[PDB]
């Protein structure tokens, strides 16, 4: 619990798995815990929940989230327990996090009317639970927001060409895009956890390529952790 | 750990709740874990701080209904929060109860093994839930398990035998209304499937110490009276050889 704790957030495509394990290589004290969507794909050769929650979200939304937010407590919570173990001064980068799952997609899907007013009220009993047992661990230090506008996103899907993606809409994307706002920007998103309302942010842009700005946005970094 | 923990299990209506609230009533050194159902025909999450002060907590939606009117849509959606609200329930009374207690015993209306291996697991048997469904199910029951290890291993258990006839009979004495719908040949199907975890022993779970498990199989088929004594007295008897 001496490992610091900050999640990279941010929309989908903005730049996450690609901006953290570039900041991984700074130092030999810090590790990542990336979202597990490989297993999302190929659930254990399995199904793939992720392509079926798009193609019928009225169906499969509720199926999904709570799986969704397993697997991340799941991983989040072995990555504490090895490798850092006895380090220098440890780091631990969160690709996301369980209050960017209830408070930014799942509640944005209860709005799109795809999950009701009884899944809605039975998945945050559920994220409730296992937030008052094992995420009493996992609690963030600082939030890392990487911004970048909807139509960047948009194509930035393209970009990976992750075959259950191409589908998304520019419609969606801003949804997404105004829940990190309130949460992140404003902070005009006061949840239910008391901690979370002084907790460190540090916004960086991601619209530009990697071109003349990217490294630099490291430093907004290195300087920024141990700043506490 | 030194609360022993001694699960209720057999088909609905067999008597598991009516027989064992009565039994808890013996001593004082014993309590009762109920089985949750009040909350999920009435489904509902916590308020907010404020929220509470001038808002009601109200009536939502009765997820057992569903899960019963159209199994091929709500079953995942039920075990998930047949399975948890369970688990925080036992949790909570192994935490916060019998402390000033002897030789303490805490009784399940059901286990959370039970959850997975006959309601579940039949409803996968005829297709309502898809194996993808399943298979996550399983992850996310393995894991918790996982994570408590040793806090809620059963003691013992207490099989409370009826047969189809007389459940269907007791269902319609209880009377929730989203069980009048029910068919023989469902409480048939899980019946069999507590035959074989409880009698015949032939069915693989995934923790070990289940076959291990002593097991009390107590018929409830007569009308109460009459086998009650002996029940008392077999139980008591099980009870002192833990
Ligand atoms: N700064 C950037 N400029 C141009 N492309 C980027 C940039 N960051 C990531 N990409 C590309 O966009 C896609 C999404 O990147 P990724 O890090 O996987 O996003 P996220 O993890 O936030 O979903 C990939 O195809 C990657 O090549
Ligand atoms: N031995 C018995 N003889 C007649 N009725 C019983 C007996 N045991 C329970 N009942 C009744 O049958 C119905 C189902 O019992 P209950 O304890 O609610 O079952 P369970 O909780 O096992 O589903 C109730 O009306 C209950 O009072
Ligand atoms: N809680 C979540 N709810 C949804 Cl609907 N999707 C998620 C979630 N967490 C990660 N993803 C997925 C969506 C993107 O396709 C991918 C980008 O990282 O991750
Ligand atoms: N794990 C469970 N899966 C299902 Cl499909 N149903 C259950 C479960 N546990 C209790 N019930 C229901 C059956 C009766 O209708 C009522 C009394 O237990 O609760």
């Amino acid at each position: 619990t001496r490992i610091k704790k900050i999640s990279i957030e941010g929309n989908i495509a903005a730049g996450k798995s690609t901006f953290v394990n570039i900041l991984k290589q700074l130092s030999e004290d810090w590790e990542v815990v990336p979202e597990p969507v490989a297993r999302w794909s190929n659930v254990q050769n399995g199904g793939n929940v992720l392509q079926m929650m798009y193609e019928k979200p009225e169906r499969w939304s509720f199926t999904f989230q709570t799986y969704a937010c397993l697997s991340r407590i799941r991983a989040q919570l072995a990555s504490l327990n090895g490798k850092l173990k006895d380090a220098e001064k440890p780091v631990l980068f969160f690709e996301r996090s369980v209050y960017s799952d209830r408070y930014i997609f799942a509640s944005n899907l209860y709005e799109s009317e795809s999950m009701n007013e009884t899944e809605w009220t039975i998945y945050q009993d559920w994220h409730d639970w296992m937030n008052n047992q094992f995420g009493q661990s996992l609690e963030l230090d600082g939030i890392i927001y990487l911004q970048a506008t909807p139509e960047t996103c948009l194509h930035r899907i393209y970009l990976r060409g992750r075959n259950e993606e191409q589908g998304i809409p520019l419609e969606y994307l801003e949804k997404l895009h105004y829940k990190h706002e309130s949460w992140l920007l404003h902070r005009t998103l006061k949840t239910n956890f008391d901690y979370l309302q002084e907790v460190p942010i540090l916004t960086l842009d991601v619209n530009e390529d990697f071109k003349d700005k990217y490294a630099s946005l490291v430093e907004k970094v290195k300087e920024f952790l141990s700043t506490l």
